């Protein structure tokens, strides 16, 4: 047998304990790392019974290769992707990158929780059931998976966002007349009295609730907005330090041009919550141009015209108290069923670099974390960031390094834009590092004059990996991808 390192990821350069030789005798396991794009190889070979290490000087996404032989037997042979990834200090980790994460199939949250430390996040997103909290009513109960969740998200440094909802038929069967969704008295003041239990319990350990997932089926205005101003009041009372969070990204197309907040905010609704969240899908297209929607406030659905827009929104409209309605983006990402694994990869970072760029929301949540399954053509199994084995899929990487250069840097200046983007981020007035990517599938070449000087800058790809520079007289030649690359400053 092969036994596979379970963790496939491993932070900075050196050696790299990939797997273990279970044979017997003259069997030698050789294993080889290929990175992506450049094929820059490292081998390694161990006997039976010994640790198969690599010596790896360089970061990247990795190909491992593995073939156990006697002589030149081939006995067991195996492919997977490891991923060396860029080391990040805690505190330096992006506030903003969160992801979704459904429990793991192992049932091993250290481990899961791990992986998601080291793809830099700080934020993770999961589901709460209501029939779980109150399986009778009145009566109440934390589930065990939470306190999994909870605890496991403190030990990394990461800020756990709980999304409640779905029916709950079993405790009130006539509270669900209509829809999937609460519309009696009775059931909304149910929904808010579990809910508010459950803000009890875990306090400040959990600071953001969203109420509802999807509540595509409930109207804003006669449905939703009820449960609402029921559930505000009973949650608010019980932890006043929470931020509630209504949508769920409900509305057309998730509400990037605020179909769920505008009916809500016209019917007076605005003092009802802190925060609203959208599910912004621009799949299988870019980032950066999208796709033209059908609701006419915006040009088109892309995060350049969405996010400003919604800041617009939550500025010119404001609650009683002036407080300004955060935006969550609770769910965005693309999948390998409609897009390429680098395009994935591509579009994540794009995503991040370009939400930083024009920053409104304090948590844009990547769906997901892990491939839910392992049929190619359904588009559900393949949103991951690893897949179902645990094996990181590109967009592991991308992540991993845009959260290692983006840290919590505020964006300085456009260099250029559209079909290509020069971006500068920066710390206090000061520029520390510039991105650079084209929207062109098969890439250009182009040349920016050199802004801070030569001596000064190192040139990293979307994998970590360093590149010199190509200087023609005083300007960068830079040959662009739709993977992002950066100009580090110092």
């Amino acid at each position: 047998k092969i036994q596979l390192n379970p963790v496939l990821v491993s932070t900075d350069i050196g050696k790299k304990n990939v797997a273990k030789n279970l044979g017997e005798g003259n069997m030698r396991l050789t294993g080889k790392l290929v990175r992506y794009g450049d094929n820059l190889t490292f081998s390694g070979v161990a006997n039976a019974g010994k640790e198969l290490v690599i010596d790896v000087t360089e970061l990247g996404y990795y190909t491992l290769e593995l073939t156990l032989a006697d002589n030149e037997n081939i006995i067991q042979t195996a492919v997977v992707n490891y991923a060396v990834v860029p080391e990040i200090i805690d505190e330096e980790r992006p506030l903003d990158m969160g992801v979704c994460v459904h429990p793991p199939k192992d049932n091993d949250y250290s481990k899961t929780f791990r992986l998601i430390r080291m793809a830099g996040f700080t934020r993770i997103r999961t589901d709460l059931a209501w029939e779980h909290v109150e399986p009778a009513k009145g009566k109440y109960v934390m589930p065990e998976h939470m306190y999994q969740f909870v605890s496991a998200s403190e030990k990394e440094g990461i800020k756990p966002l709980i999304v409640f909802g779905y029916a709950n038929a079993i405790a009130y069967p006539n509270g669900f007349p209509t829809i999937p969704f609460p519309t009696t008295e009775e059931s909304r003041l149910g929904c808010a009295n579990a809910l508010a239990y459950a803000v009890k319990e875990m306090g400040n350990r959990v600071t953001e609730w969203e109420l509802w997932n999807e509540p595509n089926y409930a109207d804003p205005v006669k449905d939703y907005l009820p449960l609402l101003k029921v559930v505000y009041p009973t949650v608010k009372k019980v932890n006043p330090d929470i931020t509630l969070i209504s949508g769920g990204g409900s509305g057309a197309g998730g509400g990037p041009g605020g179909a769920f907040i505008i009916p809500v905010l016209d019917a007076g609704g605005v003092d009802f919550q802190d925060g609203y969240s959208i599910h912004p899908y621009m799949a299988p297209n870019t980032p950066d141009f999208g796709y033209a929607g059908t609701g006419g406030p915006i040009p088109a659905v892309n995060i350049p015209t969405v996010w400003p827009y919604l800041k617009k929104i939550s500025e010119e409209n404001l609650r009683s108290d002036k407080k300004e309605l955060s935006v969550w983006v609770t769910e965005i990402g693309w999948n390998s069923t409609t897009n390429l694994d680098i395009e994935q990869a591509a579009y994540l970072a794009r995503t991040y670099l370009l939400s930083r760029r024009h920053y409104m929301s304090p948590g844009v949540f990547w769906y997901d974390f892990q491939n839910d399954g392992d049929t190619p053509d359904n588009i559900e199994h393949n949103f991951g960031l690893l897949r179902s084995d645990f094996s990181p899929k590109p967009s592991y990487q991308a992540a991993a390094v845009v959260a290692s250069l983006l840290k919590n840097y505020t964006f300085q200046e456009t260099l250029l834009d559209g079909v290509n983007k020069v971006l500068a981020f920066g710390q206090d007035g000061e520029t520390t590092f510039y991105t650079a990517w084209t929207t062109k599938a098969e890439g250009t070449t182009i040349r920016v004059k050199a802004p801070t000087d030569v001596d000064k800058l190192r040139l990293i790809d979307w994998q970590g990996c360093e590149m010199p520079l190509t200087v023609d007289n005083g300007y960068l030649v830079l040959n662009l991808s739709i993977l992002p690359q950066y100009l580090v400053v110092k």
